[PDB]
């Protein structure tokens, strides 16, 4: 299959990209080598990661190696709910360039919708838990995007985690100046978004797949938790195709054009991942695979639910 797809930018963003949450930072620099020396060219970062600084080691010794040129990677970055502020979002945009030691990014995203108080905590709570909102709406927030592009900051602007209203919102913005090139939303079997893809989809939004395995290291897992990597009916598929499991669940977003950011610090699995160009899920497969949703999330968190602006529920 084609490596890119094209955005409503102009620019080509490769369909399979490597994710870094989770990923330790003495662990996330040789990852992002290894991942590009064995053919990635997308990588998905964010500041509330903790890790761009490491990242940013990985790209920089890489361009500077001439393993890569900078036009050929595809750098994605996401504005954190604290810095949804006129006044905070360039600066914390310029972090993340210098973190990544890069002078542009290929795609910067408001994270989630939802603006949080400004301050050094990531999610400031109020004395019962409850996270403490900031006044500011994605769409001033999105004006704000929009100037990170006229300034040369971002080739191309994005959201992630929203809804098909507040997608909607973003659209019909009076003055809109950049649509949504991408909506980063979490997608796979278990969770299968049909209804949110279909509306990206038919307004030119690029969808990108996050938690693609189902996230089995995300910090809040349970023994009892579905294991979309166990799954016997995955396996099967898997094995009819003499490919691994996380390959058909990497293989199966790219087949509903989407873009999927599988993220591994294990070598061989960065590789593994990455051999999913050279076989094709059929439609029943596919159809099959969709059948396993069960509207169950990796990603959704009880002190925000209260926020205008939560997403999901
Ligand atoms: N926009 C947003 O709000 C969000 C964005 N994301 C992005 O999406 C990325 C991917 O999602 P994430 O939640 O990290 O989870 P994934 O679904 O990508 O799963 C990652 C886990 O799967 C393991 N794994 C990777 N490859 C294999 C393999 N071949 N076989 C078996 N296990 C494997 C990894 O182990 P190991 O690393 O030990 O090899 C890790 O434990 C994130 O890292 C981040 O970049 C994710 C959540 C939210
Ligand atoms: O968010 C990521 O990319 C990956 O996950 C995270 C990554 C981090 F570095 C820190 C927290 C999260 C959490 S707890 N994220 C979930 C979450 C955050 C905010 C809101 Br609004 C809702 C929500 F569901």
């Amino acid at each position: 299959m084609a490596s890119r797809i094209l955005l409503n930018n102009g620019a080509k963003m490769p369909i399979l990209g490597l994710g870094t949450w989770k990923s330790p930072p003495g662990q996330v620099t040789e990852a992002v080598k290894v991942a590009i020396d064995v053919g990635y060219r997308h990588i998905d970062c964010a500041h509330v990661y903790q890790n761009e600084n490491e990242v940013g080691v990985a790209i920089q010794e890489k361009l500077r190696e001439q393993v890569v040129k900078r036009e050929e990677l595809f750098i994605v970055s996401k504005l954190w709910c604290t810095y949804h502020e006129k006044g905070l979002v360039k600066g914390a945009c310029q972090k993340t360039l210098s973190d990544l030691k890069l002078d542009y990014l290929d795609l910067y995203l408001i994270h989630w919708p939802t603006g949080f108080k400004p301050g050094k905590e990531f999610f400031p709570l109020d004395e019962s838990g409850n996270v403490v909102p900031s006044d500011t709406n994605i769409l001033d927030t999105w004006a704000a995007m929009e100037e990170l592009v006229d300034e040369g900051l971002v080739k191309a602007i994005g959201i992630s985690n929203f809804n098909h209203l507040q997608v909607e919102m973003i659209l019909n913005k009076p003055g809109l100046k950049y649509k949504p090139a991408v909506n980063q939303i979490e997608c796979h079997p278990y969770l299968t978004q049909e209804k949110l893809i279909q509306y990206c989809q038919s307004k030119g939004i690029v969808v990108t797949a996050y938690s693609p395995l189902g996230s089995p290291d995300r910090p809040w897992a349970k023994p009892e938790d579905p294991s979309l990597l166990e799954d016997p009916r995955i396996k099967a598929i898997a094995a009819k195709h003499n490919k691994t499991t996380a390959q058909v669940l990497i293989r199966f977003p790219m087949q509903r054009n989407l873009v999927v950011i599988p993220k591994s610090v294990t070598p061989e699995r960065i590789a593994e991942n990455f051999k999913v160009f050279d076989f094709e899920l059929s439609s029943q497969d596919m159809t099959t695979l969709l059948s396993y949703n069960r509207n169950w999330r990796v990603c959704a968190l009880l002190s925000c639910t209260s926020h205008k602006d939560y997403p999901f529920h």
